[PDB]
């Protein structure tokens, strides 16, 4: 689905989840990824 993170409730980041920050779901599919600290 499109944006998604809605249900992760975290940021949509693209290409990779910058550090410290983990990655908690996708976002967009596969290109963009939903990033929170917890």
């Amino acid at each position: 689905a499109p944006l998604s993170c809605g249900r992760n409730g975290g940021v949509c980041i693209p290409i990779r989840c910058p550090v410290p920050m983990r990655q908690i779901g996708t976002c967009f599919g596969r290109p963009v990824k939903c990033c929170r600290s917890w």
